[PDB]
């Protein structure tokens, strides 16, 4: 109530997670520059993630546990952006010329993805967000690299009606995106969200999102341990950011089964995994606070 800027509505972990990009694009060898994450963060304004983002925070002059903290974040973010980036490459030079981005916050990729000629790609978001970003971009000369249209609903309401008055088309195949979204979900928001999805989608469309296979009810200790220690280190940065307040720990349907049941094929690719085929250093115990995180990619049958 006491803010009523746009960049005042952008979540803290919409702008952890671009600060993140921003630190593994610098790495030599990165998977992914997201060349756009240093400068939006940087217009957001929250002080702490500008160091970060810039790199004005030196993971060299920190304490062993910030340091690695931030480094295995980074990488995480490094083959999440990798992810999601290739599953759009791939769905578009698959024939696919209409995407969707849900919660699309800081995502860069309607700016710095090759999209062929004929795409449109629609971005869902509560409106301040939606316009933070376009106006933000918009200012520093950063043109979108295709057909981008904005649709500024909380994906709380009715953003399919919003969505095809913007001109989507549910007669052709779609590439969705619910990146960084499905573990802040009750079960019954995400079962909604996977409802919306599969009404909107033709055989042929494609889904990717991640499964937080560990957040349950069996590790919750664990992981609210490894949440309130991150907090900490937060705290000594003047960031006030406890995740555990953020997460679902109960039951739900896992979206794979929820998914297969709608008639989606779907393929998982583990983080463990994606560090080893990149030849990044594993994240796992006190370096994980969701545990182990599932990316997953789906394709609806006939
Ligand atoms: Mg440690
Ligand atoms: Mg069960």
């Amino acid at each position: 109530g006491d803010s009523w800027d746009l960049a005042s509505s952008v979540g803290l972990t919409a702008t952890m997670v671009a600060a993140a990009r921003a630190v593994a694009g610098r790495a030599p060898g990165a998977l992914v520059n997201d060349q756009f994450a240093e400068p939006l963060v940087r217009a957001v304004g929250v002080d702490f993630f500008v160091r970060m983002a810039s790199g004005e925070l030196d993971p060299d002059e920190l304490a062993e546990d910030e340091a690695n903290g931030l480094r295995r974040f980074a990488d995480a973010m490094a083959i999440r952006t990798h992810y999601f980036d290739n599953f759009f490459l791939d769905a578009t030079r698959a024939g696919i010329r209409q995407a969707v981005i849900l919660a699309s916050g800081l995502d860069s990729r309607a700016y710095r993805l090759r999209w062929p000629a004929g795409t449109i790609v629609f971005e869902v978001d509560q409106p301040q967000v939606i316009d933070f970003k376009t106006t933000t971009l918009a200012g520093l000369g950063a043109a979108p690299t295709t057909d981008r249209r904005t649709v500024a609903v909380d994906l709380r309401d009715d953003w399919p009606t919003a969505l095809q008055k913007a001109g989507f088309d549910n007669a052709q195949r779609t590439a969705w995106i619910a990146e960084g979204l499905l573990g802040y979900l009750s079960a019954e928001a995400q079962d909604r969200l996977l409802d919306q999805i599969t009404a909107q989608s033709v055989p042929g469309s494609q889904f990717a999102t991640e499964v937080l296979r560990d957040i349950n009810r069996l590790n919750e200790e664990e992981l609210r341990g490894r949440m309130r220690r991150l907090a900490e280190r937060f705290r000594r940065h003047g960031l006030d950011l406890d995740m555990s307040g953020l997460v679902y720990f109960g039951d739900r349907t896992d979206a794979r089964t929820y998914l297969a049941d709608h008639g989606w094929r779907t393929a998982s690719a583990s983080t463990t995994d994606l560090l080893a085929e990149h030849g990044l250093p594993p994240i796992d115990g006190d370096d994980a606070p969701f545990g182990e995180v599932i990316y997953v990619s789906a394709e609806l049958k006939a």
